[PDB]
Parts: C-alpha cells; structure tokens; sequence
C-alpha cells in the first residue's frame, strides 16, 4: 500500500478452547547480507577437516530462513504448564505465517563514522518452498530460532546445504541449487507476506506416564493356569535329574508368561555426574556407541528412546543417549557439567529398557549331559513381534517436528530426538534482501558487478499454530503429580528476566506428568 | 502506483508441458550514464584504424539495450539437458518482457 | 472360428502417454510334451542329493507355463532408457494376455 | 474367411479418363525364408572390402519387401506410348495396394526327393511402415521389382539396411531396427491385406521438349536498344585505343543481352562409343568426376541434368553422367557396349549446358596497359539468380519416385536419377512368413530354437495408381514428333515375347516428344 500505513498489527495472544489451542506469536527480526550475494562452495578443506568422519561438501547461500520449530517459540512457560498438566496428548493442526512492517536500511561507513538511512524503494524477496524441492535444513535442530521471550530481536540465520562428497571432493551426483531459480515475492515497505499450511495427520504425542509397568500387568491375587519348569535337579548328587513344574503365581512373578515385551534397545555407555566414579581415561569418543555409514562413523546421539537410568540412581546418564541443553550464557566449548542442562528420560521406565543395560539374555549352546547351559548377553535387540515402547519426550527447548526422509521404507518414523515426523512438514520460508549495486562504471564491462550497497532489513513475523488436544479422562482417586514453581524464596523469578535484562529458562520441562494405565 | 508498493514479483520458474515449454527468467540490471548524454560520431580515425579492411564510421548513443538472445539466458543446464535428450526439434512461439521495481 | 482365418494380429508397439506407458509385446512359442503325460514324484533320491540342505520332494507335471516377469520381456533397451532417464518412479497397473494362431 | 473361397479377383486393366489415368496391375509373387530367421550384421569385412570408399556396415533381415516403383511395372508399352504422345505432363495422385490369395507351402527334402505340401494353418505377416521409422530402401533403384510382363512370377527381395561406420566397425550412433518390433497383420489363406495412400502434391513431370532454345528468345527482325562494346582497338599500331559501341542486333547475336541463363553444370569426362577415339589407358575410375563425403570418394552418377552430347555428335557420352540399362539376359560384369542400353539426354540441349563442356568462361585478372586480358574456364557453376534448367527425363525402366532425406535444407529436391521426390513417399510394404519350429526337445532348454520347417508362401499383388494428366494445348501448325514402332519386318516383335518365352524391352523410351515454347 503505502509508506505511512502499517502493514499489520502485533498479535501475540493465545486462546484456549476446549479441544483446541491457538497460539499466536509475534517477533521482530533483522536480516543482514550474507556471503556478499554469493554462493561459496563450503567444504571441510576450507578450514581443517583432517578426519574422514568430519568430511563434508556443500554450498552457502546469501539467503536466510525462519526456524520457529522449537517449542519455546510458540508457548510461554505458563501456556506450557497449562498444557501438560491438563492434557494427555496434543498435535498441531494448522499453521499461519505473516511478514509485515518491513523496513530496509542503507548503511554508509566513512571515516569510521556510520549513518544508517532508510531506503523506501528497496525490496526484500521471500518465498516458501512448498514442493520440498530444496534440502530441508529445519529438522536438524540448529540454532537461529525465534527467541523464547517476545521482547527480543533476533537475527535470521544463513541458509546452506550439504551434498554428496568423497572426502572434500564433489561426487558427480552432487546437486547445486540456485535459490534465485524459484518464484518469489518481492516486498517493499507497505507490502506484507502470508501463507497458510495444514499439518498432515500425525499421531498425538503422548504426554503421560504409566501408572503400572509392563512386567506387572497381572492380578496379584490369582494364579496362572500355565506352568513353567521350576526344578531341573532332583537333588544334590550324581544321576539326580528330573523335570518338575509349578504354577506361575503371585509368589513367583517374573517367571509368569505375558503377552508383550519391552521395546528395542541399543546399549549406551554409562557415565556418572559424580566425577570420581567415572574411569580415568578418555572414553568419550572411543567408548561410545556409533553407527557407521559409508566408511564414516556417526556417533549415535538420541537413539531408540530408552530409560536413562534405573530405579533411584540418578548419578549416571547415558553417554550419547540423552539430550543436553545449555543454560543462559553458556560457553561454546569445554563447558563444565553444572552449566549444561541434562535431560531425564526416566518416565518411560515402564515400557522401555534402560539405555545403559542389556535388553536381556539368550542361550548360547545346547545343553547335554556333558555340556552346561551357557547364556550370553543381548547388547542390542532390533525388534520382535509383540514389542511395545514409547517415543522420546517433548520439551520447551526441543524441536517440534522433523522431515521423514523420502525413501522406500521406514519403520515408525517418529524422530529420534523428538517431535512429530512428517513427510511434508511446514515448508521453509527463505528470505533475502535484493541487491542494490553501487554506481556502475561508464564504459561497459562484461564482468558482473561485485560492488553493492551495504544494506539490511527489519520487520515482524507472526506465527500462529492451531493445536489439537486430548483431554484427561482419568478415573484415578489420589492426586496426580503436576509441574510447579517451588515456593521457596530466591533472588530471581524462574522463567523471568534478570536484573541486566536477560531472559533465562532455569530447567528443561518435560511433557509427561499425568499418568495413564499401561 | 507508489513508492512503497512493489511493481512486480520475481518469477523464474519453467514449466514443461507436452508439446510446449515456457521458460521464465528474472535478473537484476544496472544502467549507467553513457557518453555524458551525447552522440559522438565514432570512427576508426579516433584511435588507430590504419587498415582499410578495419575502416568504420558510426555513432555512439547514450542509450543502452537488453540483449537476451543467447541460449544460456533462458535455459538452465538441466532444462537444456531435459530439452535436447527428449526432443528432436524446437522453435520459439511467443515472447513476453517486463521491467519492474525501478530505482534511480 | 476357422482354419483359414487368423486368430489375431501381431501387435508389438509401445505408446508413451504423459503419466502412463502401455507396452505391448508379441512372441512365438513352442510347447512340447512333458513327462509323457505323467506326474513323476521328483525327489533328491532320484539323483544324488547326499546333503540334507539339498533335500527336496515334489512332483513334475506334463503342464507348462508362461513366465514373462523379467523386465527385458516388456521393455526394449530404448524404452528402458526413455523410462529411467525421465522418471522418478513407476509401477504396473493393468495386464492383458492373449494366445492366438495356435498350430498343432 | 475360408480355405475354399478366393480372397480377390485378378484386375489388370487401365482406364483413361480425360484428365486422369488409373492403371491397375496384378502379379504373382513367391516369398522364401531369408537368413534362417536371423539378423546377421552384414559388413564389408565379411567378404573383401579392402577399399575405404567401399566400407559399409549394416544388418540383413529375414523380412522382404515389395518394390514396384519402376515405370514398366504400372504401364504397358502401349499405355506408355498413349501417355507420352498425347500429354505434356503427369504425376501420381493416389495409390492402392492389395495382397490376396495367399498360399503357404511346406517342403520336406529327404533322400534327395522333395515333396511340397500345403500348410493351411500357417501365417504370413505383413505391415506397411507409415511413419517412415525405418531406413527407406526403395528410392535407391535396386532390383527386385514387379516384372514388366504380367505373366511372370517374381521373387520378393530381401530387406536390409546400412548404418554409420568407421571402416567396418560400428560407430556409437549406429542404429539397430528390429522389424518384429512393429505392429503387423498376420494373414492365413483366406485373409487379404490392403491399404490406400495419397501422394502429396508434386510438380508435374514435364514431358515435352522445347521448340526454341534459351539463347534464341528474340525477335530476329528487330534490333535491341541496348549497346555493347564492339571495338576496343582503334586500329593496328601503337597507342591506338578507343571504345566503340554498337547496337546488338540480328547481325550479331550471342552478344545481345538476355534475361535468363542456362542451368548449373558439373563437368563429366567425355568417352566415345567408337573404340579407337578413346584414349589408351584406364581413365574409368581415375578420370571420373566424384564427390567426397567424410573421406570417401563417391563417384558422381547422374548429377545435374545436362545434355549428354552437343549437336549431331552421338559418338560420345558422359562417363558417369548418363543412365545405362541392360538388355534382356545381359551379363553381370564386363559386359560389352552393345549389350548395355545407353540413354540419350539430348532433349534438354535448349535449357541445359552440355555435360562434357564447361559452363562458360570468366576473366582471371584486371587488364591494364601492361597486362593482357586473361580468361579461365568454368568447370562447375553452382547457381546464379536467373538460371533456368530442366530435370532428367523419365523412362519405362527408370524409377517413379524417391524419398527426400529429412534435413534442414535442400535445393530443388527433384531426384538426380529421375522421378518425383517426396518427403513422404508411398510407404514400404514388408512381408515375412512366420516361423514354424520343428519338434522341440522334451527336456526344457534355455536356448532359442534354431530348427524350423522349410517353408514359403505365394499370392497375388494388385497395385493401382491414379495419375493426373496435363493435356497438350499446342497451337503448332506442322506435325509433332511421336514415338512409333518402325514398320520394317523383323524376326520378332518389339516389346513382345521371344520364341523361348522371354519378354524383352528393345530400347529405352524417354518421356519427351511433344514440344512447348521456351
């Protein structure tokens, strides 16, 4: 429309209907100029990369993108508490995105003094990739998200992708995507962008624990009509052999028969938060569970969802099998254990095996009069018909969704890190501010113009998601566990701003408090 | 229309129908000032031109022009591969040109 | 119908539509007499078969069957090249089979 | 339909309407089995081929084809005489083809005695290639045509084609055509085949001579108002120079100006039918006009249509520039000059240059006081705007049409040998008798069956063409030249059967007798 009329209002509210939530958010963003309007073929050989497992090849683009898919973007700590205390499950339904109130600024730096001026005729060009024809970055949980606190202004991250490689060289199947080669919408100040998206049907994330375990499904009062082999030995002494059977019953459980078995396991190494209980050596990389693909060892981060620890022992956690979050202002490298936030997976102890323990035990050999019965340990168990498991839990800081890779087959395509796997997730929104060149020379030259005006843009994003809720039906008598702010006095308020104006989330908040029967 | 409204969107796609292709392209251009707004009667005698086969006479204008008539302008290497592998012949039918989002 | 009228024409072509291919093929076959019109209870003990992993038991019939399910039956090397270069995926939809011009 | 009912009647007549002729023909054919049902990759290296110009690579097929495109197939000597005496031009309009009364025979050769028996269930499969997707053989004037005399039974020639090569090896662009890979129609005894074809518009072949030459177009009574340079020399002696001009007139023709010039020329070597007048040497290959393509010298047979000889000198003919026909029962190789039939092109002397003579003469240099005027000979002249020529003449023994190769450009695509060039000539009719295998072995074998029944088929072909005529409008007074049978007595009748039953055409019959004004 025009320069003096606003493109859109700030709408941050969230409305709770019965079966449905609609959470609107609005932020202020700032978009710089990336790579000086170039595509630079990034590879490991540019800097270091002396290990084959770290080899990569790809391209970096001047474009930048919006990643809103962490949970803290769309939920306040109170709207999250209201969510997870009152509801068994949820899932997204619709998505609506808006760009408005765009402003483009010119910067002139001369004699070290710099003047920022406003370009009314400049454009910024933005498109959504609806057909998934570009490498999908978002589902990888990289930084650059809409800040959790609505008053922050955030930079838009740079877009770039990786392709096939042999070492640092490019293999003939490598693809190159020119992002200028897509239809986009060019926006001046007084233009606004929007689009709508409908999530494909995804199973409700289960926010509950289980009020009974998998190995106790039974009436403790009554016997089973099925037997087991209780006694293989008549008595002590030679040639004493007999087969005695016994009714499996409350006196001896864990020998009863049962219809279902716990989920699969891939063992992780156990490491204790107490320092002295750990070994003295470097076991971090060497002693870690990995998966190798095409000669590259990819360390196995968050694998099959598994209980992090057993019973009341919290001292230890799986090496790579847990999510680790940083606190506010946490360093980049060699951070002490107190500044990281380690996540606790113990809610699934009922249906899932412990991550650091063997799935079970199997017989190695056939016994005989000569040969003793020998049993080995099962470190990993892929699946068995009749297994039952649960997915890894959802947090405020964790990702909302991921993209299920397009492939011939996949089993239970729920993201190993967390969230809602989708064949067609909400599309990427890429944004770039169009180049404005400096004065061309008078005489014509074949070469392309490498001199541009230093420039950046600013605006607001509105992202509203419509969520579908599954209400608690529980007939339980005694009171539930809930998520609370502990009342004791403190220098600061949790999930509130600091004295310097810094917003910090004290602890990771899981989704699982309410319980259901197994 | 106005200063704060864009004159046109960026449309670079190409659509392959059965008997027909439509290749759209969009570029960014920069136009300087030529000859200080003059017509200067260029000729070989201005610089060198000591051979009769190289003799020429003409005029240079402040104007400038769009030349899009190489093939790489309208086709990506993939749209060219798709073209020449699957097809015996081709020829242009229509042309459509646009200037928009002008800035001085 | 009759002895002097042909039962069917030879139709070997293949037609490429946009989303769909129809590949017709035609061959000439010869059917002998098998097992002298008998069912003979074939087993490993007939010849050799001294390994338990190679043990087998079954029956051989005078009947014979048409196996067309390799790909080279339905596609020429050119129709295969045209297929795999231009297309991401495929799958069969319908099948139609004919026997004609029988001679004993 | 059935075994005991005929598939079609014999229809050989020809009906002359005013502007139109319809010539029906019917013949009896016999189709053997070719290559034992195989495709054999014929190449020069199979036998001999020690010269690079003779290098070839191709495939031979079991299929066979109908070539009816000589003129004697469709015209009797009387229907040809009636045609060329009464008409200025003609051209084909429609074509209609029929196969009927098919018979398939089994042959058993045992102890040297052989019994031919009839297979009622066998088929013969025939298709026309309408889309020109196969190499087009017909336009090359090879043998195998429907016999000129309706009472003869003829064998169907074998089909085969050539592709690219380097020497005898195959270049990657070489193509292989499986003829089984086309839809065809399978015919038993009691089935019949037919199709119709419409000739695309072709210019009338001109059957006429010219009653006036190209260099006499003029009123012999009247002068021209244009001058020429008559005298460059004042008189004998030094420093005598002047420019005198003169009216071009009847006294001095051949110096007059004129609006048009004769057609192009590519010189041929002159060789005399009288033996002693020729040189003593081998000039046949060495002294012959050729055209080289990709390192191969292709001798230039029938090139631009050009008068074979000048004036009343028939002793000589161009080396390769004339059509040579054989007489009846003529040998294959090293045939004496009397048994060949040499064709006479002299009817075009008016509009065309002599084949054995230079097109003209051009100045080599600039004259001056020092330098004399020097002129060289033009051996070949490609074209000039304002040239006028005529095409080579049509005969009874010569081809009716050809196929204009599909290419970016062609100039005046009239076949150099003769006839009507067409982008889409009448399609090839290929025919094969389907294989009937001998008894298969009892035990299954992977290999293909190489044992077949010796077999052949027989039937009748009807080919009717509809011709369009251009009638003589001439206002000439004195009588025309016509084609006649000379009356003098002879042991045999021309264009009639011998005492042994052999049909022989005595002389080639051109199409050009009637005259028109130039």
């Amino acid at each position: 429309d025009g320069v003096g009329s606003s493109s859109g209002n700030w709408h941050c509210d969230s409305q709770w209907l019965g079966d449905r939530v609609i959470t609107t958010s609005t932020r202020t963003w700032a978009l710089p100029t990336y790579n000086n309007h170039l595509y630079k073929q990034i590879s490991n050989s540019t800097s270091g990369g002396s290990s084959n497992d770290n080899a990569y090849f790809g391209y970096s683009t001047p474009w930048g993108y919006f990643d809103f898919n962490r949970f803290h973007c769309h939920f306040s700590p109170r709207d999250w508490q209201r969510l997870i205390n009152n509801n068994w499950g949820f899932r997204p339904k619709r998505l609506n995105f808006k760009l408005f109130n765009i402003q483009v600024k010119e910067v002139t730096d001369n004699n070290g003094v710099k003047t920022i001026a406003n370009n009314l005729t400049s454009t910024v060009q933005v498109f959504t990739d609806s057909d998934y024809q570009l490498p999908y970055v978002l589902g990888s949980a990289h930084e650059g998200c809409l800040p959790p606190f609505p008053a922050d202004v955030f930079m838009i991250p740079q877009y770039g992708y990786l392709t096939l490689n042999d070492g640092s060289q490019a293999v003939g199947r490598s693809s190159f995507y020119c992002l200028e080669y897509f239809p986009s919408q060019m926006l001046r100040t007084g233009n606004n962008f929007q689009f709508s998206y409908e999530f494909e049907n995804v199973p409700f994330h289960s926010s509950y624990a289980h009020s009974q375990s998998l190995d106790r499904l039974m009436n403790p009062l009554i016997d089973q009509y099925l037997y087991y082999l209780s006694k293989t030995i008549n008595g002590s002494g030679q040639n004493q052999q007999t087969l005695k059977f016994s009714v499996a019953g409350p006196s001896n459980m864990a020998v009863q028969g049962r219809n279902y078995i716990p989920g699969p396991s891939y063992r992780q190494q156990r490491v204790s938060t107490t320092v002295t209980q750990n070994n003295n050596s470097e076991f971090a990389w060497p002693g870690a569970s990995s998966w190798a693909l095409n000669g590259r060892n990819s360390l196995m981060n968050p694998g099959p969802a598994m209980a992090s620890h057993k019973e009341g022992e919290d001292r230890f956690f799986p090496l790579s099998g847990s999510l680790i979050f940083g606190k506010q202002g946490t360093g980049r490298d060699n951070v002490d254990a107190d500044k990281v936030m380690i996540t606790n997976e113990e809610e699934i102890k009922t249906t899932n095996p412990v991550a650091t323990e063997s799935y079970g035990q199997v017989a190695t050999n056939h016994q005989s009069a000569q040969a003793q019965a020998q049993t080995g340990w099962v470190q990993n168990q892929g699946i068995l018909p009749g297994m039952v498991w649960q997915d890894r839990d959802v947090y405020l800081q964790g990702p909302i969704w991921a993209k299920i890779p397009h492939t011939d087959g996949n089993f239970h395509p729920s993201p190993l890190m967390g969230g809602f796997g989708m064949k067609h997730p909400p599309p990427q929104i890429l944004i770039k501010n169009t180049p404005v060149p400096a004065d061309p020379p008078t005489a014509f030259n074949k070469d392309k113009l490498n001199s541009f005006i230093t420039q950046y843009s600013t605006g607001q994003v509105s992202v509203e998601i419509e969520w579908e809720l599954q209400k608690e039906n529980s007939k339980r008598w005694n009171p539930e566990i809930q998520y609370t702010s502990n009342y004791y006095k403190s220098n600061n308020v949790e999930f509130a701003v600091n004295t310097e104006g810094v917003y910090s989330e004290p602890r990771p908040i899981g989704t699982r408090y309410l319980t259901r029967n197994l």
